[PDB]
């Protein structure tokens, strides 16, 4: 498959080789914030992040991922709307071209310059594969990027992007902190939905975090600087490899702050 954000490879033409794109738990969606509901059932969302052991960064022409290790249980997510454990396997971000989009949910339909994406997947299906396989398979914790200030624990991952600028590239990333890119509230909205990059499965609860992490101008900048293309092809620079907004269809958005 060859997919991308193009023209000719986008959002508008996976549909064809991944026709559960129109399906009915599509993300990402645009969050309505007067109609999204409280609900007082939802228990603590707990961030377990202290023994999380990162590997690598890789840029695989989509964007960047960085890898952890998730043989064990060393990264987790437990709590909110989920059941059971669910294992840091990476993150990596959405992001535009100008500072006004990025974002692939929007709130009120804002949307927010880029969008951060930590991946988890239920143990109890033993591996990721089998995870994404399952309608409660993995949980994405997503959190919104603003321009504003800095973010110190953004600034190693920026700080390597230059050692993999195109396509297939990747670098040690060892010893990086997750919990350095996170906000000081931990409130959140939760839908049940995909993922948003082809195969496009209905595999996610989705958790969206409430308060937005501020990044400086140059970070941003230098995530634009990427390359979707592989080394010694035409550049292409890595920018808008977001999906819009998909129909919510039979779903409800819960919000666990009042
Ligand atoms: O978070 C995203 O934007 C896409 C994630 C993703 C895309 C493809 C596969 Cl096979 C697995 C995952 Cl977690
Ligand atoms: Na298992
Ligand atoms: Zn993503």
């Amino acid at each position: 498959h060859h997919w991308g954000y193009g023209k000719h490879n986008g959002p508008e033409h996976w549909h064809k080789d991944f026709p559960i794109a129109k399906g009915e738990r599509q993300s990402p969606v645009d969050i309505d914030t007067h109609t999204a509901k409280y609900d007082p059932s939802l228990k603590p969302l707990s961030v377990s992040y202290d023994q999380a052991t990162s590997l690598r960064i890789l840029n695989n022409g989509h964007a960047f991922n960085v890898e952890f290790d998730d043989s064990q249980d060393k990264a987790v997510l437990k709590g909110g709307p989920l059941d059971g454990t669910y294992r840091l396997i990476q993150f990596h971000f959405h992001w535009g071209s100008l500072d006004g989009q990025g974002s692939e949910h929007t709130v009120d339909k804002k949307k927010y310059a880029a969008e951060l994406h930590l991946v988890h997947w239920n143990t109890k299906y033993g591996d990721f594969g089998k995870a994404v396989q399952q309608p409660d398979g993995l949980a994405v914790l997503g959190i919104f990027l603003k321009v504003g200030s800095a973010k110190p624990g953004l600034q190693k991952v920026v700080d390597v992007l230059d050692s993999i600028k195109t396509k297939g590239k990747s670098a040690d990333f060892t010893n990086f902190d997750p919990r350095g890119l996170l906000p000081e509230s931990l409130d959140y909205w939760t839908y049940p939905g995909s993922l948003t990059t082809p195969p496009l499965l209905e595999c996610v609860t989705w958790i969206v975090l409430k308060e937005p992490i501020s990044v400086s101008s140059e970070q941003v900048l230098k995530f634009r600087k990427l390359n979707f293309n592989g080394e010694g092809e035409p550049e292409e620079l890595m920018v808008d490899n977001w999906r819009p907004a998909q129909p919510l269809k039979n779903r409800q958005i819960k919000a666990s702050f009042k």
